[PDB]
């Protein structure tokens, strides 16, 4: 297996905000994101406002720090680093992206979801109703689910 992180307690922090939605809005989908893996694994993620985290969640554009530039509006949406000190777990989010709360521009909820499996230690799955499929689609929020693959993975990782 890939890298792991070796607790069951993992903290998060938002580094900065996309101007595309408001404040309280990235706040609800990271949370939402992070809640979907807790409702299938040990794992507890709590939010801290200042200070060290395990996860940092960033919206940057272009060559932004890492080895990974992003490529502007399309093509590659967000990354993340699998476990590790650092920059590892943290998820970028390409802000040259328009990122919403809906089935306009780019989903922020259903992305991270996917980001947040990556910081977690899943690659990619071959199944299309996998979360971790490599392609974004939009499907209905009120209606999303991890699928058997998505939870079979994490699964492996934990518990
Ligand atoms: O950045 C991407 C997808 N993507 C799209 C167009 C062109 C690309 O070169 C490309 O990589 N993927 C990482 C983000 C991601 C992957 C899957 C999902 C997803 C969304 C809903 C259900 C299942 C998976 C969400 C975000
Ligand atoms: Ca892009
Ligand atoms: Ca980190
Ligand atoms: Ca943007
Ligand atoms: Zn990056
Ligand atoms: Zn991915």
């Amino acid at each position: 297996m890939g890298p792991v992180w070796r607790k069951h307690y993992i903290t998060y922090r938002i580094n900065n905000y996309t101007p595309d939605m408001n404040r309280e809005d990235v706040d609800y989908a990271i949370r939402k994101a992070f809640q979907v893996w807790s409702n299938v694994t040990p794992l507890k993620f709590s939010k801290i406002n200042t200070g060290m985290a395990d996860i940092l969640v960033v919206f940057a554009r272009g060559a932004h720090g890492d080895d990974h530039a992003f490529d502007g509006k399309g093509g590659i949406l967000a990354h993340a680093f699998g476990p590790g000190s650092g920059i590892g777990g943290d998820a970028h989010f390409d802000e040259d992206e328009f990122w919403t709360t809906h089935s306009g521009g780019t989903n922020l909820f259903l992305t991270a979801v996917h980001e947040i499996g990556h910081s977690l230690g899943l690659g990619h799955s071959s199944d299309p109703k996998a979360v971790m499929f490599p392609t974004y689609k939009y499907v209905d929020i009120n209606t999303f689910r991890l699928s058997a693959d998505d939870i079979r993975g994490i699964q492996s990782l934990y518990g």
